[PDB]
């Protein structure tokens, strides 16, 4: 459907610091910590990134915290940007908390953050300081990771795209990366021809239709790898967020074990297992998924000769953002008699006056709110603010296009010009896929650290 | 649906300049030319733009011309960019021809090009040289128009957004632009309080959900304008990219005349008539639309007191661009028995072997091909270049998103890694709304001139 407004649907619409501290304490589990930094170097590096971006440690539920921050920063902005411009509130402490959670729940797995989730430099810097690996799907992301000197060696970068361009392969081989992912024999030929130092990883299909080799064709994939003198030492799979069944992960791990046996039959001694991303980044919770994944990994890849990695994307940056919007235009329209009857029966809006209240905010579908179509997401609009009766609303974007319709004829509290709209959990594939249509953009950013580090 | 592939659907799928010259011949119509330049200065300015952007004159159907140009500029890359990278072929001669066609069909109307269609500097500069007005929907586009010194005075810029932000109005008043568009009395109050030296233009609804005041509420609009000491001298309307027929244009202009009479009754003497955009850019033809709308303008606004303007967007930059894509990855899959039966009855590809072909190109839905959703467009894929059996193809994009699919399970000639895909008529809202997901972008541009004005 459209943006979720279930927070305002009835007439009476009124009404881990310990984990992070544990994470920065090792140097628990018998597995070595991620990254080349020691215990003292990681904390120093994260504090250095915090100082570099001058984040503010605003210690604290989550909706109340976001509302308080939005009020404070709106007041601050009222007192290089306009006070009515949209802005983000990046909680860089949330990324640290997510890494602490991943270390606690999956200590045997080293995440390789998907840079495609948000290529924002601050999150990359803090993740590299935390010891995370990096997951580049293109030569551009490889350059951002290497150009910022976030990795000591290119061995912490995986060319996770199973279908890479020839120039991308040339740049990756020149830059010195080694880990790549494959799904078809033609990619084996390309990798052998243009990148001889690669450590190819086979991507196996899971129970989408674009990536992942079928379990039957993995034998032909291994045959092509052997024929083309390609060193295969890994198997990867990605299920994507949306698979409600918790058995998809264990089925994929079983398929990976079968592929490992097939590779062993081909003289390939694989040492890398990649379980992909798709983990939930918001509070099927991540704890249940980890409790499902852990035992099969222990009883199948518990020998210690295979390193288990992952490429979690939105998991790290799901709860780290909060977009704020200003309503700057409003008008009321009459309704037809036919439309009046339907709304009276269902909607809790008072239909004495057939009025449709239309509002315009300064961020729409051609920008950060592009996740409605590209990501199939339904974010939660929140009005920070005399009874405010529930009128049927159609919240438009700033762009003159008529399709900028983040809301359409749904009940919502009465809003006037100058009010702010808060959209929590707006960090996954929001500004990465954002387009510069009409010239509007959420250029302003604010840096907040929910946890205390410095 | 999806990208149009009707060019390849049966088993055997094998098998201007004079008007532009007339356009630069003002020193035949009783209307003065557009712009502050003369005949001897417009040609010099456009030749200066061509020299500045190194535009090359290519001389000649449109499909064959685009194929020839694609061959020429494709076997030219392997001889700062990779040869296997996507690129555009911008034909500014097409923009010049579109302007000449507009001048011939509607000599009484001065276009004000919608910068939102493509904010590319070359098209803006060539249009300013041609004498076009400019149509800025945001302060950013105002700055691009003014920053490049394209307009002698800000009187050639219309703040065509009927709902403008406060900072945008402040910048517009500071810059010196006067013409604005209004929809609701709240906008009247905002403009009066913020933009004192304005010439408001009422936007009337066309037989529309987002913009356009209803014909009944124009009374309240005029009352608010008079109450807030707002000077209104124009009425505007936008129809949309596609509609029923020219009867919409006739109804809209008659409603505009009625609103003009209402304003005259409300002590307001108007002098501006804006008929909006939505005209066809590709080849309901534009000539029929002009032949319909000319007589009503002649018999209704033929007194000469009111100047008729327009804001045509895609009309100028529809047939200008031509995107090219490279197939760098491919694989073959299986089909279910149920799915096999469906294709046997309708698909012309022999379904004896359940072969599903999946290809990958370097431009997808997160980029230039974003017009499929944001614009509801179906561009025509063309394979430039033995036998080419039809197969069930699924042309994906470069991004690793599952939904980045421009064509799904449709017949198409057999493709191999290295072939190019030509997509003509890709200049309207393609690179303007294009994002930067995964770091992929069509950075390379090539400049051609179908016409020879130099």
């Amino acid at each position: 459907a459209l943006c979720h407004v279930s927070r305002y649907n009835h007439a009476n619409y009124w009404a881990s610091q310990d984990l992070v501290d544990l994470f920065f304490l090792e140097g628990f589990s018998p597995y070595p910590i991620y990254g080349w930094r020691t215990a003292e170097e990681r904390r120093a590096a994260v504090c250095e990134v915090f100082k570099t971006y001058n984040v503010v440690t605003r210690l604290p539920t989550r909706e109340q915290y976001w509302r308080r921050l939005s009020n404070l920063y709106t007041q601050k902005g009222v007192k290089a940007y306009e006070p009515e411009d949209p802005f983000y509130i990046i909680d860089l402490g949330r990324v640290v908390e997510q890494m602490a959670r991943w270390r606690h729940e999956l200590p045997m797995v080293r995440p390789y953050f998907a840079v495609k989730s948000n290529p924002q430099p601050a999150v990359l810097e803090v993740l590299s300081a935390l010891g995370a690996g990096f997951d580049c799907a293109s030569k551009e992301e490889i350059h951002m990771v290497l150009g910022r000197q976030l990795v000591a060696s290119p061995d912490d970068i995986i060319f996770a795209n199973p279908c890479k361009q020839l120039g991308d392969l040339r740049e990756a081989q020149a830059c010195g990366v080694t880990y790549v992912t494959v799904d078809n024999p033609l990619e084996m030929e390309k990798i052998s021809r243009l990148m001889p130092s690669a450590h190819a990883i086979i991507r196996i299909k899971t129970n989408s239709t674009k990536f992942g080799a079928p379990l039957e064709d993995v034998e032909g994939l291994l045959e092509a790898a052997r024929q083309f003198n390609v060193t295969v030492c890994g198997v990867s799979f990605h299920v994507g967020s949306g698979n409600d069944d918790q058995s998809a992960y264990v089925s994929a791990v079983r398929d990976a074990y079968q592929v490992f046996q097939q590779a062993v039959q081909y003289g390939f001694k694989c040492t890398i297992l990649d379980i992909g991303g798709g983990f939930p980044g918001t509070e099927t919770s991540f704890e249940a998924i980890a409790r499902t994944i852990r035992p099969v990994l222990a009883e199948l890849f518990g020998g210690g000769d295979v390193t288990i990695i992952s490429e979690p994307g939105r998991y790290f940056t799901a709860a780290s953002h909060a977009l704020l919007m200003n309503v700057f235009a409003s008008r009321t329209l009459r309704l037809s008699d036919v439309e009046v009857s339907r709304q009276a029966f269902q909607s809790v809006v008072s239909m004495d006056e057939p009025e449709e209240y239309q509002y315009y905010v300064n961020d729409g579908l051609y920008h950060s709110f592009n996740c409605i179509l590209f990501d199939h997401a339904h974010p939660t609009l929140l009005l920070l603010n005399a009874r405010r009766p529930l009128r049927i609303t159609t919240i438009f974007g700033p762009t003159c296009d008529s399709m900028d319709c983040i809301l359409k004829k749904q009940p919502f509290p009465e809003m006037k010009l100058g009010d702010w709209l808060l959209v929590p959990d707006m960090g996954s594939y929001t500004t990465a896929a954002a387009g510069f249509f009409n010239g509007f953009a959420t250029r302003r950013l604010e840096w907040v650290s929910s946890v205390d580090l410095c």
